[PDB]
């Protein structure tokens, strides 16, 4: 079903915003797993898997639509060296791609694209728990101190 | 445990071929499910969680050496735009990283790196899998014909 | 609880267009099972159960609103007479039936009845599904001609 | 027990048919198997191994009987390069080996080696169970056309 | 995939060294048999099947590389009369088959198959096995002498 | 089967890192034990039977290559009086016989002992293993500093 | 809790004494596994397990007194060549071991260590279990001579 053309070219931003994510994520998780950080390399790493499940319905999504999905293009990583560099370089992420997504469901709501929108609604409320848990584990990083933040990380959660 | 240089660079370069395989054959993958060819769906899907499970293993070797990860250089993405030229494609691109293999895994010997050397073996082993699997399918096509070929395709295989 | 006149009206013309895709439907589904077409009859089938699904949804969400439904006026049927022809009658008219949920939906929206909207934007989801399925079906049969696609529909799916 | 002479040279005769017929059903299986008719090889593979009873059976008689089996003379294999080929190649060979046994089974009688002649019809009614598959789908190849016959043996039989 | 033609060669070489041990071992498993030592049997036709496994593993290489297993030719048998000579037999061609082995892997890393060389590696895994089987069994006979050794094998091992 | 001289040497070498492992691994774990450090006794002591299981690989090797495996000889233990002291003293011998292991699987290609070769980089795979393990906790100790470090070793990890 | 410095030094002798036992019954288990003689390394691999256990009884009870365990230290073992001769030699090895506990057992009463002579006790009771087994074995090899005994050793026992 032939879908509107801008509609498709903010699905194909989103999709290239969850393929940063996906690699942004995926590396820090093992950079954790490394460090012997357990916690957050199960956590990061399953951030990882939504990003992927968030850019295969971006995929399934601009083919349906009868789109060009773009895979080709990645916009930048920033890694970071430490752990409160690296939480707060998914942060910004996360807070850019939330900013590209609602720009993308206002515009599909004025095409009435109300699937697409849909989707995008879905997608935003998982970006904004993602949000929540960068935000959260931050903020305890300040609270309890570095070291003790370090600590809690050793052991995976049951 | 501080690993060769060129090693791990090396197994950087490798893991980008997996970020290329991994992006082309889950696309691949999505265009055939959109086409309603089931079966290529279900074996290029797989196919692209394999090179996923190549790229962990390269990301988590790279990083005990103590090198670091690159997942921000994608190299190109070849689509293509029928069902034949799709699996041609990534027949090339495996042939492709199977060289960057063998080169590899000759390097990793004469530097006494055998645990690196013992992962790419088992990881072209893999390839070789994938290659067979392509190179099957594409002598299917013109041995049963195109329209044979793509009716076998529109119910998965149990 | 009165619901807005109009929404109403949209109600019951999207209703007006499950009746007819459900006739339809299931003439369709019961011509590919006289025929032979067990697969064609199957899907056909359950296409025509999920617009009586949605025609119960719209009728029930009428009847809170305190509307009347509308079950006595039906539109026009295209029967077709061969599987392609059939085919994309049904397309036809579920292309129309989006369009018809696209002005409703935003409609909707203007004088905030939020619930018949989410209602809607549900079904159109479920209708783009249908509409996905059709498209598949219809290249396939150019893709593999008519008579490999007509020997591929004679046993059911598992 | 001291057999007559002739019935073991005979049962060696009927031995050197198995290993011929083993190792030419055996490689057959497995160039089915490369091209990935999985329905070919399965039935190839299996008819093989009928064919390695058939010998342990001459073997452990001819053992009992106190002669030597021979396993070192290997008649002539003919491989051929297309399915047709293999399949008829495959034919000519039951088809001597079913020659033999009927002389084999005519000769034991005369001289009242009854439990020789018995396992020896039992082998002849698996082999000419073997035939009538070989004959079975070399019509079927005519019949159906090359390209729909080889569609037919992507996918094993369950 | 075109392989190396001298690996090819090497592969054929070393199936031609698993087809004679295939029948050698089968033959030595029913005359032990026959003997009613159980015990030997038992473990010379486990062997049997072992080196089956190994031609077939050669087999499906040679094919994949795109070679012609070569299944005609049959080195020589050394039969040997009494259990000592026949346990000799299958450790003298054990033994040449690993010097083969030796040769075969050594050359298949210098021209960068390692697949065929970590295939080669795993099956010559397998015989030192049956070398160090049958270097112990021919032990045990001069060490409690062979009555005693006989005796020893007329009942299965759990 | 006669082995090489310098092999069966380079294992007794390597059988004698071993032994320095099990012992110093056993006596550090029941230290950390003692000290109430539940969770470094459990892993230690599992590096110990790490070791006990390359020695007894050693052991077995070296009989059946018809060499004699040396227990007689204990090289020096570094027991280490605090966590980090005996931590580093148990990477430092990884280190070496890493080392050594590394010389001997080189040595092991070049006479073509290709399967002592394949067990020895099974074990490396292992000792990487233990020396990624133990350079996690010594960073561990420096990021979350001792105290801390020494309150997470006090119950077991499930 | 501070032992007596005397009590401390005999747990290292007879520590000492349980690790060359360890070691020698290991040897000796897998000499044995390599001649084919499945039922001596079952036991003496057993006996390795038992002087293990009482190891870590004596490294355990140093520790809590607050001794220096000392696994340093080897003694001589004497392997020997032949069955009965390694028996022999277990055998005297455990006579001396018994003759040290004795002493040490008296000496540990006369200081009011009654938890260390208590667990010495155990531990002798293991030992006289460990003679009494090598004593019996030895008069089995006379009674009813090599030949049968080595016979008697090939299959494990239930
Ligand atoms: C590029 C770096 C990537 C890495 C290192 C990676 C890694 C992984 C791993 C280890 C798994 C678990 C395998 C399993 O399912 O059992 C996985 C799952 C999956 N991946 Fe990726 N992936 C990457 C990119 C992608 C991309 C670009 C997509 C496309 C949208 C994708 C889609 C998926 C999906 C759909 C699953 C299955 C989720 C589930 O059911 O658990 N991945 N990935
Ligand atoms: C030529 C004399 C041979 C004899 C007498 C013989 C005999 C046998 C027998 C009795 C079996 C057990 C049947 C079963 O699987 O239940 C067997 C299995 C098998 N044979 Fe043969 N065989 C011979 C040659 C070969 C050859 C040339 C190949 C080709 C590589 C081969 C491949 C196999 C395989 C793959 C199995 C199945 C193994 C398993 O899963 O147990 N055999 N053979
Ligand atoms: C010298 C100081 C040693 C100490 C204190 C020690 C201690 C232990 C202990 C407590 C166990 C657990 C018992 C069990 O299996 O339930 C064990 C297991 C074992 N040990 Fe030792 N050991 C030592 C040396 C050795 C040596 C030199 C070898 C020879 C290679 C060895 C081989 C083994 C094996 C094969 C196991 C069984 C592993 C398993 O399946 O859990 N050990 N050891
Ligand atoms: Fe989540
Ligand atoms: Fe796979
Ligand atoms: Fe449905
Ligand atoms: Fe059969
Ligand atoms: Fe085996
Ligand atoms: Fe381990
Ligand atoms: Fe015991
Ligand atoms: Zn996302
Ligand atoms: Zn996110
Ligand atoms: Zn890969
Ligand atoms: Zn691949
Ligand atoms: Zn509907
Ligand atoms: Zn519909
Ligand atoms: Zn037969
Ligand atoms: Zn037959
Ligand atoms: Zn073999
Ligand atoms: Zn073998
Ligand atoms: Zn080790
Ligand atoms: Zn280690
Ligand atoms: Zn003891
Ligand atoms: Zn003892």
């Amino acid at each position: 079903m032939k879908g509107d053309t801008k509609v498709i070219n903010y699905l194909n931003k989103l999709l290239g915003n969850e393929l940063v994510a996906i690699n942004q994520y995926f590396l820090h998780a093992r950079m954790f797993k490394n460090w012997g950080l357990k916690r957050l390399n199960d956590v990061e790493y399953h951030e990882s898997i939504d990003e992927m499940k968030h850019a295969d319905r971006y995929i399934e999504r601009i083919l349906f639509l009868e789109g060009l999905p773009n895979l080709q293009d990645l916009g930048k990583l920033n890694i970071g060296e430490d752990v409160e560099e690296m939480l707060r370089s998914d942060l910004a992420l996360e807070l850019d791609g939330a900013k590209n997504l609602r720009e993308a469901i206002g515009y599909a709501d004025s095409v009435h694209d109300y699937v697409s929108r849909d989707m995008m609604i879905e997608i935003l409320r998982d970006e904004e728990g993602h949000i929540d848990w960068l935000e959260t584990e931050l903020d305890l990083i300040q609270k309890m101190g570095l070291q003790n933040y370090l600590q809690a990380q050793i052991r995976e959660e049951g």
